[PDB]
């Protein structure tokens, strides 16, 4: 069946017949976009969600909405239970705008029935760099589904983002909407066998028991790598350089292009000037084993994202004798509710974030990270096949998950690429 909203938006459609590998914006309309607030059905209202005071009623309403109505696995066995501390870390980022956190409320009862958010980030896409957005936590109350409310919330957040002179966005989905520029596969490393076995996540193969299963999913500790410790704020500048060196090494453009990236923020104000971001690629094979699109981090961003908050985010670095940082691993933590058992204990899952292995192999780095995940009472460690993570997944004890993660970019052209070419991690 055909789209009724997405067929009208500047994104590559599923039937695109482009005969060329091209990068660049799809449309350049700095002045023609709608600026008036969108209208909601009678008895509903917009509000800027107050996630700036963790004790606010807005925060309680948002937490409850997402706990009961946000993302479930494709088999409706588990639902995400984002904590307030996680949402604050994930949405109150540097440069965030108070009106990029959009809620929908029933006027008569003050019940919050909808939500959508965006955060600002910096990205490199091939030979361009820009300030862009990431849309996440789109949620509509279950009883209001299939009433064309989601396009309204999308149009609304788009208006608010464009009013900040930002005209692209990145967003992920478990299903196919339009054409995604890549599809990521996630994998599970079992840590707490007993918990996951009783939660219904894993079974028992023939001729095995929980004991032999615990023994098999054991995390090895016979070749530890010394020098890893939690990051602190004073590591920020060196973690910033560690990422820059990492993205410089895996770049998919020449050294000359990397030093003269096209700053789209300076040419998106004009239709003629913005076309300088058009870039044709003659050989898609030139991107093999390289990163084509990735987030960029300054020191203020590093301080926020690559910190340590109990039950939210974990970041470790490896040092040498001189206190210089040479490796980094990180994962964030989200609780998952068991849908058919409201009394089941807490299930905490770890999610691979950004990881840089220079003084050890990536498999060696992930083992240290798995040990640290065990120390943080995480029942499983989830990883996507992004960047170089395939090195850890192949010939391992990782188990394939049931779904796949589609990656989209709003108002930008990206040819279909491998997930290994992508350095973008959504929350
Ligand atoms: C420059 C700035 C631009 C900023 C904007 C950038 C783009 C951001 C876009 C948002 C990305 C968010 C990123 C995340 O957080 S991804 C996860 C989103 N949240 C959930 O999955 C939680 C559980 N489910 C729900 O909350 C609702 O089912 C939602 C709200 C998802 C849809 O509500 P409902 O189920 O009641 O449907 P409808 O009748 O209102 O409307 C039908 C239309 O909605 C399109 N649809 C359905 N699901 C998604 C989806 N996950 N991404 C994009 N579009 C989606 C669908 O194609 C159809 O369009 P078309 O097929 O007719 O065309
Ligand atoms: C061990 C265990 N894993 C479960 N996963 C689910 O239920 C589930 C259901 C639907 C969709 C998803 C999941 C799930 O894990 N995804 C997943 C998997 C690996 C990631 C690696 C890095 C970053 C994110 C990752 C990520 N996200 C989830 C957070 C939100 N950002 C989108 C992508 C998507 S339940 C359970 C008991
Ligand atoms: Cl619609
Ligand atoms: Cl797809
Ligand atoms: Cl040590
Ligand atoms: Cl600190």
């Amino acid at each position: 069946k055909p789209h009724k909203f997405w067929n009208t938006q500047p994104v590559v459609q599923n039937d695109d017949s482009s005969s060329e590998y091209s990068f660049g914006p799809i449309e350049i309309e700095p002045d023609s976009f709608r600026k008036e607030i969108y209208k909601l059905p009678d008895g509903f209202s917009w509000f800027d969600c107050n996630l700036w005071d963790i004790e606010s009623q807005d925060f309680e309403d948002t937490y409850q909405l997402l706990k009961d109505h946000y993302v479930e696995d494709d088999d409706s066995q588990f639902r995400f239970n984002y904590s307030k501390e996680f949402l604050r870390w994930a949405l109150c980022v540097p440069g965030q705008k108070k009106n990029w956190l959009v809620g929908v409320r029933v006027n008569e009862t003050k019940k919050m029935v909808g939500f959508i958010s965006a955060i600002p980030i910096k990205v490199r896409i091939h030979n361009c760099i820009m300030n862009t957005s990431v849309v996440n936590f789109l949620c509509v109350h279950k009883k209001l589904r299939s009433k064309r409310l989601a396009p309204v919330l999308i149009k609304e957040i788009t208006r608010r983002i464009r009013c900040e002179k930002i005209f692209q966005s990145i967003y992920t989905c478990g299903k196919n909407i339009t054409k995604p520029f890549t599809i990521g596969t996630y994998w599970h490393r079992i840590i707490n066998v007993k918990k996951l076995l009783e939660a219904g996540f894993i079974g028992i193969p023939r001729n095995m028991t929980m004991s032999s299963l615990i023994k098999y999913h054991r995390i090895p500790a016979d070749k530890r790598i010394e020098g890893f410790r939690p990051s602190v704020d004073s590591d920020a500048e060196q973690i910033c350089k560690l990422f820059e060196n990492y993205f410089m090494k895996y770049k998919d453009v020449s050294n000359e292009t990397m030093n003269n990236l096209i700053n789209y923020d300076e040419i998106n104000h004009s239709k003629e000037l913005g076309k300088q971001a058009y870039m044709k690629l003659d050989k898609i094979e030139d991107l093999q084993d390289k990163i084509t699109i990735h987030q960029c981090f300054n020191v203020e961003d590093v301080k926020h994202y690559f910190t340590n908050i109990d039950k939210v985010i974990v970041t470790y670095v490896r040092e040498n004798k001189n206190k210089e940082i040479t490796d980094l691993f990180s994962f964030f933590i989200i609780e998952s509710t068991v849908i058919n058992n409201e009394r089941f204990p807490t299930i905490n899952i770890a999610y691979s974030y950004f990881n840089i292995a220079n003084t050890c192999s990536l498999k060696e780095l992930f083992n240290e990270m798995l040990i640290t995940a065990k120390n943080n009472n995480c029942d499983a460690f989830n990883t996507l096949d992004l960047m170089q993570n395939l090195q850890v997944i192949q010939d391992s004890k990782f188990i394939i998950g049931t779904g796949r993660l589609r990656y989209y970019v709003f108002n930008w052209k990206i040819p279909q690429i491998s997930p290994s070419n992508v350095g973008i991690i959504l929350f």
